[PDB]
């Protein structure tokens, strides 16, 4: 009677704050992820992931701890630097996070989440003498995730972290001048020290800017849905015989 | 009795969690309209607005789906990709969305929203050909927003997008030397192409970098609301002869 | 019985619902505060503040709102815009803010975030002559947050705002060529009319960029918790003799 719907309302709010929480704990995680990352501290990054959590950079795949381990510190830390929990003396690593999409799946157990960086990187002139040759001085660079979440024993959790590098610019000469100094990923783990377990299948393999290549949405269009059919806008624009 | 203070609770605990849902679909419409201006999709920008939504660029109107599509269309998309979907080799156009601060009307129909982009663009040298003339080879640019919103069909929508450009720069010289490539508008559709359905009003007009005008915050202070008074904080700061 | 339960799920619903809005709250005094500092509005910025708030900047207490007045407008104001409420022509100073973790105290009377901006500053050719003789004509500008607020009268209130600037680079030369202008405060107010009301103790004071310092997370490992240790994870990565 009125005990029933008093039921009913107490779930449907119940489900409705879980979601709106779940929300702000998936967003925490990839905040959280930058700070450590801005740090060179792989192993903060490493607990944020599922055991059998992936991270994707560059078009391979490191499984685990001991492939987000490899990433972030075998890789990463040596290069920035040398081996050290950041920060250090004149070495920036700033990752700046924004822009976070999250679709939480309908029985609150996994989620997607777009989200993006814009990287300011570098060494000051007074620790110069660490970079790697291969790596500009100072360079911005941006990218994509398109990440998925796994909720494990009440806690939100990394299952695949997707970093997809978009852009580099060099500082002093931009990314209109520059062509990225990473590529995708050629020899796998351990015959690479630094390489992934495994490489995506080829269709799924990206070449770095100046290439440019669409990383699908994991959100539906907000107003229209699937019901959104590009179809029914293009006719509304004009094409033009060259840019202007 | 008890049941009279059930549904007291029940009643205000709905109205709160339906304004953190509503500042959730608020905010994910403009990171969602962020994603599809960066890949150059007027298609997907057009469907966020209501049907009798506008958009606010260098002080013109333009109405409804056909006036989104002629700016994010006929004029950015042939602007920037020659009339592609995006993204496209060698182009970059990241509109980094941040800073939302959404107020939702007291009765849930409509709201505002501040809200700001720094955008990096620009053509690689390996697709600079494609470039018009007017543009810089790559710039940066950054922008204002307040917009408005409506409810419709239990649907946040775009009413109004009002994008204030503040300042651009031009790569290899900064914003300190660089004026803004685009001024407010001057003739309309349809003998303008690329021009708003109307101007706005002369006192609402806006000249562009280095000129600067307030954009007035859609958001009470926050602490002290409307009781806020400038002349309550300005004398206990000290005026100096010249900036030090 | 049936209407303990009852009691229970609402009061649980209550406290769940009044964080999501303390969270939501709090961003929203960080994001208000940025667009209050970019337009040189120091009144408003006094206003977030509880009276016996403090800010702190280069490693010194500005107290109260004469304090808070003292640094965003006898310093800060007269530096940027010569003593006006900005914006003003040519002269930007936009503090992207992003990057929020908030962490709300158990019993909802206090919080913890951390947040961080990216500043774009300087002046145009056509205001360059009001510029200091110390501070670059166009420059980046980053740093970190970590600050406390508290509930006072139902309103979320700045209690401390501690602003470690992280790194400046001349917009020319960029971070690997610039040393920071700005150093750790030396002379308290009143001598010094800049200066803040107590420097920290020399133990918490920061030198600036190229130097750098932790500033240590406000907020738990959000997977691990406590339990999460450093040492469980660095034994899975390899340090290598040189950077690579
Ligand atoms: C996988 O997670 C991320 C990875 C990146 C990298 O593309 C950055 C890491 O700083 C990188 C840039 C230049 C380099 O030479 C480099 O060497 C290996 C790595 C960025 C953000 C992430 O979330
Ligand atoms: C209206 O919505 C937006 C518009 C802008 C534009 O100011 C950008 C669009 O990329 C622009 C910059 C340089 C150009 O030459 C240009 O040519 C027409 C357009 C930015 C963000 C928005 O939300
Ligand atoms: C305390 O709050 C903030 C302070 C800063 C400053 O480091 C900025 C302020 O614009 C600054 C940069 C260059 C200067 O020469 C300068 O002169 C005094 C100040 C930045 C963000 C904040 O929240």
């Amino acid at each position: 009677h009125m005990m029933a719907d008093v039921e009913t309302r107490l779930a449907e709010l119940e489900k409705k704050v879980q979601q709106l929480e779940d929300v702000n704990a998936i967003r925490r995680l990839q905040w959280a992820y930058g700070y450590y990352i801005d740090y060179n501290r792989p192993e903060e990054v490493a607990g944020l992931f599922a055991k059998d959590g992936v991270v994707v950079f560059l078009s391979g795949e490191y499984v685990g701890y001991e492939g987000v381990m490899r990433l972030y510190g075998t890789w990463f830390q040596n290069r920035f630097t040398g081996g050290r929990r950041g920060p250090v003396h004149g070495l920036l690593l700033d990752h700046f996070q924004l822009q976070d999409i999250i679709t939480v799946a309908e029985d609150g157990q996994t989620a997607k989440g777009r989200f993006r960086g814009i990287l300011a990187g570098g060494w000051h002139d007074e620790v110069l003498h660490e970079k790697p040759d291969e790596v500009p001085q100072q360079f911005w660079e941006s990218g994509l995730y398109e990440n998925d979440y796994v909720k494990e024993d009440g806690v939100w959790k990394i299952k695949r972290l997707d970093y997809m590098m978009q852009w580099q610019g060099d500082y002093e000469t931009g990314w209109a001048h520059t062509v990225a100094h990473l590529q995708p990923a050629l020899v796998c783990y351990p015959e690479n020290p630094d390489g992934p377990d495994r490489i995506l299948p080829q269709k799924d393999v990206r070449q770095t800017w100046p290439h440019r290549y669409e990383v699908p949405m994991s959100f539906a269009h907000p107003v229209l849905g699937k019901a959104f059919m590009v179809e029914n806008f293009t006719p509304m624009m004009m094409k033009k015989e060259k840019p202007a």
